[PDB]
């Protein structure tokens, strides 16, 4: 049971603020020598939140595999003698184990979701405790995402993985201590139903030794509904709906009264209905059309570290270009992202970190498990770890009205028997963990309409298609034919709504061509344009998401010229020519509505 | 039998004055309708020499597969009534058929060598004859280099091939008309020997005329003289490059003809781990190159040659390999005449089906692919190279092919006749065949049919990508493995990494100028530790155009220079090494 921290009977002191002591451990003696005991040797200042790889311009820190130590002292605020205090890590990429002054208090696997522990017994209010963090950036076959650690003859660990983006690690987001009353709200769940768009209710179901009443206050803070019951309610309402263009928010505030002290938790709600009918995706009983991007949490110097200016600027760009939706590509994003999405009515495809369950999308000319689904590779523990990743993503983003669909994985290889054996239970478990949202699994190119094995276990079909790029390279005529043929094949086979969640081409900013050859800005424009002409001719396609909003870092190889260049913007957010192409189509269309051509 | 035209009793008018009428033939009725009848209509100006693909900024012309039509008139000069006059094409890339006013005067297959024909019976001096050329850019398994044409559903041709560089086509070189006296020399052959202050120069000046030969100096003052066959004693070095001149007089009583031909006195041979030029241990330094440049494609251009040679001289290169095809004959005149060491190579590239991109005949040596006809065309291509560059002193080694796959059974049947035959087509030059990375020491089948073996190695790039410590270990161990395994001299004909000009990194990540620098330095330190290898040639001198794909960012970016000839940081690195060593002597 987890909620995002906020105010009044609750209060934060964040240690996000500032520089920590940081150290490597090339021989992994930190645990043996109990480094959490003393203040570190060999410590250098590092900034949190932020990846550790790019911060020191050193290829050895950058390419490190192992454990790293983050440590900082802090003064525990003194008006906190009688309240309950928690230590919350909003993300520690891959694995983290924390000591609060010689006392292990938490441990976590999963680099993208928050994890907290009550630390009341282990701290002296009014004085300073020392926080030590042990961070592991290693991936094996039971981590979400999977990878393999390669140890050379000399014990240097080098991490290989099967996804594009670079394996940035560290404390990527918020680290804070926050206090709730000893009687406190611990979890909230809100569900919205709507009929003729002027007439429904907000079911609730709450959970910590406190009798609870909930007021549903206005944007004007005018109250229009009231309930009581730990097992919640159905507050019935005639309302203004949370819509894609505007995203209205009521405020449902839950009051947890114990007979002495009280706690109250403010939770914003968007009144909207999501469903799939035939080949139509409907938000509030109207067929929506998705436009926008796959994104990444990547940026210069800070890696995957959260940054407010970046969020403000990237939403300004996305707003300008006319995007209405995005997918949290290949891991759960910072919650600040989803909060922004709620206030602005941005439609979001929420996705777990389950990427790389595929051993066919390689560079060439170089020792893998020859069976993807097996005891050596993706096995039962992997499945359990995956289900737990689904449970953490859902427990954190269930109430967000902007999250409109759950993505279980991205681009697994579905051809082997055992893909369906691995995925079907996860598809079912996910539906039972949130029956109010449709479910998806993003589908790779070579698992075509004929060969794919699991897409009928999901509500929406999300395709990643690169005809004319990785195959039929340079050939816009042939690729157009292939793309039309496979889209009609998919619509014939499943009669589900189709979103093209990935389509894009590597483009060097400033490379121009009078031909329309690959890597050129002219080719990025003509290729996106040919895709758009096809989408507009297939009734089932309800959504387009250009593969990347910006250029991002990847591991080194012959396929990646300083990373992935499929961005519409450069890594410093400057637009390639295709940006204006996109802006013309996406602002020239009626909002949320499929282009009539 | 071939040699370059010159002017003392013979005379040229080049039709290289570029603007010819040019046209495509997209429904392939040109041969049927005999377009050579009339002047081509629906015609647009084109520049000759130059590839036709890039001249028009048109992607449909650029990617065309089929026949194209080149046509121009010329006024044959009237002081040409009694001499024999020849129509000479220095190269028509892939295939060419010429009409001189309906009389189809020639044909040629093989896009990198000249072909000439006497057109006296079909020409009237003092008026203009209509020249029509049909050039085909298509490749099959029986062509040099090999390829496959696949036709899509609508009769649209796509040409696929297996070499990196782009398949540029057209009239790439000189087109000249030249007139000789009716008793004329047709071929010359010269061989030079040298001992450890003195030696001889065989000749055989195959012509209808008696023979007298003058050996005039740079002063053109005489040093030996003969009268078919000789063997003359005397009493050409890399840094300096001296050239004597033998002048051939075909003396007839009816008329006379003379030919001036330059000669270089030097000896080349190998054994142990040593390649010796005039009995001295050489070290090759320099480049794999390409005939590629903006707008003109593979078209020859004098400014380009002057500038690129300034660059190679500055950076400290003493040698280059005519990568994947025979270069401009003018290239070799410059190299003879400037003392550049040239590793000469034919167009035998793409005999390999193993490292293409990701995302075909199932056995390379067989009738479906590499067959007996391929053997013939390959032998003929080897022999045309031999006939045109036999007299050039700058050629120091002949390359029979580049980067074939040696692992399938049958490579040694295809190859053995070509190595024996080619050694038998000139014992005065050593022979090599450049072998790919994946045919390593244990796996390669044929490295012993050649005098030197030349390695193209890219460890740290295509394998162990970015892993420069590990790549170092591999390069050292398999280099020593090769030295033990054949005890031949080794030249590294290819080593380089794609480098985007202006991409810089505080790490040393691939595609960065820092990475090119660090990678080349590691390779260089590796060679300094193997007594055996006597030659280093950084893979490409300049960035060049290739066919489109996910591996090539607007072409191959392994150049030391960009395509507009601007230096990456590694350029200076190379200059330091090649200027910092004593000439021809490796650290
Ligand atoms: C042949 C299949 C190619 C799949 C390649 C498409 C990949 N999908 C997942 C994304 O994270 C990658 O960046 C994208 C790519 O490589 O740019
Ligand atoms: C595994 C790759 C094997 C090396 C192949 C490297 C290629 N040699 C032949 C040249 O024509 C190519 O330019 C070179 C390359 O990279 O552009």
């Amino acid at each position: 049971h987890m909620l995002r921290p906020v105010e009044t009977p609750t209060r934060e002191i964040k240690k996000l603020d500032g520089l920590w002591a940081f150290s490597l451990d090339r021989e992994n003696c930190g645990i043996d020598q109990r480094w959490w005991e003393s203040a570190l040797q060999e410590s250098r200042a590092i900034a949190v939140p932020g990846s550790f790889n790019d911060q020191f311009a050193d290829a050895d820190i950058r390419n490190y595999a192992g454990n790293v130590w983050y440590q900082r002292e802090v003064f525990i605020p003194k008006g906190w003698a009688g309240q309950r205090i928690v230590l919350r890590f909003d993300a520690v990429t891959h694995y983290g184990k924390v000591w609060v002054n010689n006392q292990e208090v938490m441990e976590h696997q999963g680099g993208y979701t928050p994890f907290e522990a009550d630390v009341t017994p282990y701290v002296i209010a009014g004085k300073s405790v020392r926080i030590t963090v042990c961070v592991n950036n290693e991936l094996n076959w039971q981590t979400i995402p999977p990878g393999m650690v390669i140890t050379d003859e000399n014990g240097k660990k080098k991490q290989s993985y099967f996804h594009d983006f670079f394996n940035y690690a560290g404390i990527h987001r918020s680290v804070m201590l926050y206090t709730t009353p000893n009687t406190w709200v611990d979890d909230i769940t809100v569900v919205t139903h709507v009929a003729q768009d002027c007439n429904h209710a907000s079911v609730d179901w709450q959970v910590a030794n406190g009798d609870v009443s909930v007021e549903l206050r206005d944007a004007d803070q005018q109250v229009v509904a009231t309930g009581q019951g730990t097992s919640g309610t159905l507050q019935v309402v005639n309302p203004h709906l949370w819509q894609p263009g505007e995203g209205y928010l009521y405020e449902l505030c839950v009051t947890a009264k114990s007979q002495t002290e009280c706690d109250i938790y403010p939770l914003r709600v968007g009144i909207r209905s999501v469903a799939v009918k035939g080949e139509q995706f409907l938000i509030n009983h109207k067929p929506f059309y998705f436009t926008g991007f796959g994104r990444h949490e990547d940026a210069d110097l800070r890696g995957k570290g959260f940054d407010n200016v970046l969020m403000v600027h990237d939403h300004a760009l996305m707003d300008w270009i006319g995007a209405n939706s995005y997918r949290t590509s290949h891991y759960p994003y910072a919650e600040e992202m989803l909060d922004w999405a709620d206030e602005h009515g941005i439609v979001v495809i929420d996705e777990t970190a389950a990427v790389g369950f595929n051993l066919s999308l390689g560079i060439g000319f170089e020792n893998k498990p020859k069976e993807l689904y097996s005891e050596e590779a993706v096995n039962g523990e992997t499945q359990q770890a995956h289900l737990q990743a689904i449970k953490e993503l859902i427990a954190r983003d269930k109430n967000h009205p902007s999250v409109v669909m759950w993505s279980i994985a991205n681009e697994p290889d579905t051809r082997p028997q055992g893909a369906r054996e691995y995925f079907a239970p996860l598809a079912e478990a996910t539906r039972k963990l949130d029956p109010t949202r449709p479910i998806t699994c993003v589908n790779v190119m070579f698992c075509d309409a004929h060969t794919d094995t699991i897409s009928d276990l999901f509500d929406v079909l999300c395709l990643n298609r690169y005809y004319g790029w990785y195959v039929q390279s340079g050939d816009l005529e042939t690729a157009e034919k292939v793309l039309e043929k496979e889209l009609l094949a998919w619509q014939e086979k499943l009669h589900q709504p189709i979103i093209i969640t990935e389509y894009g081409v590597d483009t060097l900013a400033g490379l121009h061509s009078m031909y329309t050859d690959m890597w050129s800005e002219e080719y990025q424009c003509a290729w996106l344009d040919m895709y758009h002409r096809v989408f507009d001719r297939v009734s089932a396609v309800v959504g387009e998401q250009v593969w990347n909003f910006a250029d991002f870092a990847t591991s080194q190889g012959i396929l990646r010229v300083g990373g992935n260049k499929k961005g519409i913007f450069t890594r410093d957010r400057k637009p390639k020519s295709a940006a204006f192409l996109l802006q013309k189509r996406w602002t020239g269309m009626n909002f949320g509505e499929k282009p009539q051509q």
